[PDB]
């Protein structure tokens, strides 16, 4: 289930992190617009870019513990009030983050393996919810 879908992901977090937010770029093309740094480049360029490898390392390493520390698929709220306050996602709304885990939804789907896809959904979902309660647009 959930939680052993956390450890499956972080026991391969460096290429599950690409290979997610690679599929969220590819499903939502315009989403590049907040990175400048990615128009034009396929996937094994943006793999060889430091802001790229970084960012994505930083959304799966703090995504998995703001998992870890949910209850049945809820964050915690200073986990969502973390996430708002944070000064390099100014410009981002919540259309932003839903837009991450339907693509994230999908990838699981499409794996040959038993994640509990639904508990990301609603996970997605109630982050979504928790991030606008935090003060999101
Ligand atoms: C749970 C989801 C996410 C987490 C945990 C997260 C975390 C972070 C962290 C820790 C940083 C600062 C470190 C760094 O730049 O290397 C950062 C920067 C940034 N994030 Fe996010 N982020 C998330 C989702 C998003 C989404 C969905 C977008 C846009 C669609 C976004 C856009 C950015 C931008 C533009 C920056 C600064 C410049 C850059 O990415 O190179 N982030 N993020």
């Amino acid at each position: 289930g959930f939680k052993q879908d956390i450890a499956t992901l972080r026991g391969d977090l460096r290429t599950y992190a690409q290979d997610i937010f690679l599929a969220f770029l590819n499903k939502y093309p315009d989403e590049k617009r907040n990175f400048k740094n990615y128009v034009g480049k396929s996937d094994q360029e943006l793999k060889s870019m430091a802001k790229f490898g970084d960012h994505t390392e930083k959304v799966f390493n703090l995504m998995m513990e703001v998992a870890d520390r949910a209850t049945d698929c809820v964050p915690l709220a200073s986990d969502a009030s973390t996430l708002v306050q944070m000064k390099q996602h100014s410009g981002l709304t919540t259309g932003n983050f839903e837009k991450l885990f339907v693509a994230l939804v999908e990838y699981m789907r499409a794996s040959g393996q038993s994640f509990d896809s639904q508990s990301w959904d609603r996970f997605g979902k109630n982050l979504v919810s928790a991030l606008s309660s935090a003060g999101m647009k």
